[PDB]
């Protein structure tokens, strides 16, 4: 038919509109529609009598791009007017929370939150951003929320909470949102700010591994650091402790290890007031 | 701290237990996944021989240490999956059968290792409850499938799939409404991509019960109108489109026709030409 229009759109429905085409008279109207993404899709079809200039398509997925064609079939079945349109269905609120919530850095006044986006299939509409809420753990007050950009092209998302109190436990949640509304919140993350007295946790990273050895490095930490302690253990085994008197030290190579064995490794910094909070704990398998 | 014990486990909690022959007790715990994790810590009095850790993730494996030293491992209790299966795909393969396929929900939403899936189906046009069938989890595989059979012909069915684990059942996928074939008109060919070039696209489909009199190949640009290539030849089972534009996305699908008329279409392909 000529002048095919999507007259109105819902999140799961769309009303299609056209005008009577060139007439051999029209036997029926044939409506095809399918998802407009890459890869093979289902070709949905639906008939309408020649007396109708309209139809409502139902059971569509929200926030999804569709292509649709109306065909005016003929007696002759030849040269039958066709026209294809493209549209996107209305939005619905995200149905899944962000995942893999993660603390990256910490200070006495700041907390760096990171998270991965909920899977695209649960967006039901392109995300407009995220809400990061936080509160002190033992407080009746509600969460106070901060707005973050969606950055939908990035794998990782992050936000730095600041102007916090020292040595305080905060509860953190993240929600995604789009034009329709807000999705569910992630599970509570309970994070304690530093004290500003003990050393900050080092940033430990894997340097090298072999059949018998593992090497790791970390950045120097901020009252003068008097030393570091490296901790390690087999996945089935007790913790062992390598004391590093040297504060020039930012590297260490474990030796005499077992082949094809997973070791855990983390580092702590010490100053005159005692041992600071630990790094992330690494999982490294002995190899080449 | 001798003989550390996980005395009991919940889905987000765990009670830890020990004896010790001291300043304080120091309780470290972390997720037992690969890659760098967060080392969570809590302190407890010297007067306590036990502590309850809170706000753990369900269906998650943890390692734990108590220091006055000794490290144990456990897995938190299960919770029901919180997401439905994705990428639902059903084609009426016959007048009596429908083959359903789906991808698993993202593992972050399992909250416990999946035991399988439930495939529910019912006639659309009459008020009925869904009748559910059990399928194995096959968590190793990327794609999952179930062939619904013993159906009526030329009937519309409503299809849903759910994941489930030891805690219970996850939410269902949105309805897929699919109609079984009539057993008269040709069954929809199964068309797949062979090759693409800057100027061409080549596709294939399966060979043949009533003798097929011909095929029609339909194609169009992502922005454009449908074009129809009639193939009265029923022998070859392949075709190569020519004269296309470079770096352009084309839709393609194939219909078969016999004495009774034109059969239901293929799946619709989306193929982009090379540079
Ligand atoms: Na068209
Ligand atoms: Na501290
Ligand atoms: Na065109």
């Amino acid at each position: 038919p000529l002048d095919v229009k999507i007259q109105e759109i819902w999140s799961r429905s769309a009303n299609i509109t056209w005008t009577a085409p060139y007439s051999s008279p029209i036997t029926k109207y044939f409506v095809q529609y399918w998802k407009d993404k890459a890869g093979s899709q289902m070709l949905q079809e639906e008939e309408v009598t020649a007396a109708h200039s309209s139809v409502v398509i139902n059971n569509l997925h929200p926030g999804t791009s569709y292509a649709l064609t109306v065909i005016a079939e003929n007696e002759i079945g030849h040269g039958e007017p066709s026209e294809t349109v493209r549209f996107i269905t209305g939005e619905e609120e995200p149905s899944g929370p962000p995942t893999d919530l993660w603390v990256e850095s910490r200070g006495p006044f700041t907390i760096l939150v990171r998270w991965k986006a909920p899977p695209k299939e649960y967006w039901h509409g392109k995300l407009k951003g995220y809400y990061v809420g936080y509160k002190m753990e033992g407080s009746p007050q509600p969460y106070s929320f901060k707005t973050v950009e969606a950055m939908n092209v990035n794998i990782t998302h992050e936000y730095l909470l600041n102007s916090l109190k020292k040595s305080t436990k905060y509860s953190i949640v993240v929600k995604a949102y789009n034009a329709a509304g807000t999705g569910p919140a992630s599970q509570e993350l309970i994070v304690k700010t530093l004290d500003g007295v003990l050393p900050r946790p080092p940033s430990v990273s894997l340097l090298s591994a072999s059949d018998s050895t593992i090497s790791v490095k970390w950045g120097h930490t901020d009252e003068p650091v008097t030393g570091y302690t490296l901790h390690y253990r087999k996945k089935v085994g007790h913790w062992l402790h390598v004391p590093l008197l040297a504060s020039d030290q930012t590297r260490y190579t474990l030796t005499g290890l077992d082949s094809d064995t997973t070791y855990n490794v983390y580092v702590t910094a010490n100053n005159r007031y005692g041992r600071g909070d630990p790094s992330g704990i690494l999982s490294v398998r002995t190899g080449d």
